């Protein structure tokens, strides 16, 4: 296990924070993949958990978007990490959220809830996403507006950037929604896709197997529901050894906080 130093930390809500760490020189990955990271307990025993790398493959530093679980073995400790302190990291990437598992197309959809946006914070910054596909749709559904902030600022930084912030316009479309707090756009991803509301709001044609591709990251129950909706539009689940129209990955184990 490689120990890496935290370079920056930002909290967002009472259950969410993000941090950046130095990257192991031996680490080579594809945007969307995850790695095991952790800390040592009081007895020096490692507490490891899977984390999507939230930074693109070209970033010289690694970024992570994390939940804070009450009494959670890892995050009850990780939430207190400070710049200069170190975390543990297994520089062996894995995961199913890789562009190599999708057939080239015109529109790439990122469907995520909560911290599930993590792998997409990486992919939205991955040049290949805008090369192998023409448009990227970021659908992020959370309970409140504060939970959407990390993603909002990231999207804003991309669309507002002097250099590419103009070259991204029209290519990266952001569709955030809340399921509880009043917001200009609300509703679950499954519902807005099934009712066609999202197609209407974005002014686009319905989802189809020929031009649309999707990546899903939320609870297991969310993944299962979303998969059904994607299939109801003709898309099929693919893999690295057989690219199709969509791939999914659990954002966590269990029901979620
Ligand atoms: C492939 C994969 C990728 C993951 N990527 C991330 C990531 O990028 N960021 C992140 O914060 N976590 C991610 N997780 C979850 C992560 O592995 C840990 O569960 C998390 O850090 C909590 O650890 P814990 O020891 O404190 O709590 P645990 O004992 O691990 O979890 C207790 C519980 O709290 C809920 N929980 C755990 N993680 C989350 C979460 N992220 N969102 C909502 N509820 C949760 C679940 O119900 C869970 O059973 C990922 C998990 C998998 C399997
Ligand atoms: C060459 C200018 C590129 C501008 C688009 C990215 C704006 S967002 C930018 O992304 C980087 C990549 O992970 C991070 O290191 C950085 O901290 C973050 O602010
Ligand atoms: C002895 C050098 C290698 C140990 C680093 C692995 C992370 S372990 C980790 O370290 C942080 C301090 O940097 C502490 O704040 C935290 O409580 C501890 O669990
Ligand atoms: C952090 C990276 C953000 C993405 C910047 C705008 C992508 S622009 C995009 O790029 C592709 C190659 O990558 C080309 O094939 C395509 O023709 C061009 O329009």
């Amino acid at each position: 296990p490689d120990a890496q130093t935290v370079t920056s930390v930002r909290h967002w809500t009472d259950t969410l924070f993000s941090f950046r760490v130095t990257r192991p020189q031996t680490l080579r990955f594809r945007s969307g993949e995850f790695v095991m990271i952790g800390l040592l307990d009081d007895n020096g025993k490692p507490i490891m958990r899977a984390y999507s790398i939230a930074s693109p493959a070209w970033d010289e530093e690694l970024e992570f978007y994390s939940i804070k679980v009450p009494d959670g073995p890892l995050t009850s400790r990780l939430q207190h990490i400070k710049v200069g302190e170190q975390i543990i990291l297994r520089p062996k990437p894995v995961g199913t959220l890789v562009i190599d598992a999708l057939l080239p197309g015109k529109r790439l959809w990122f469907l995520a809830t909560g911290t599930g946006i993590a792998p997409f914070a990486s992919l939205m910054r991955e040049p290949e996403a805008y090369e192998k596909f023409d448009e990227v749709i970021m659908m992020h559904a959370c309970r409140t507006v504060a939970e959407l902030e990390y993603g909002r600022q990231l999207v804003e930084a991309l669309q507002e950037d002097p250099l590419i912030g103009e070259l991204v316009e029209g290519k990266l479309k952001y569709y955030p929604t809340t399921t509880r707090e009043e917001f200009h756009h609300m509703g679950r991803i499954t519902d807005n896709l099934a009712s066609g509301k999202v197609f209407e709001d974005l002014g686009i044609a319905p989802m189809n197997p020929e031009t649309d591709r999707a990546m899903v990251c939320g609870s297991l129950a969310f993944n299962v529901d979303v998969m059904k909706v994607l299939e109801s539009y003709g898309l099929r689940e693919g893999a690295n050894s057989e690219p199709r129209e969509f791939v999914v990955e659990k954002a966590f184990v269990g029901e979620g906080i």
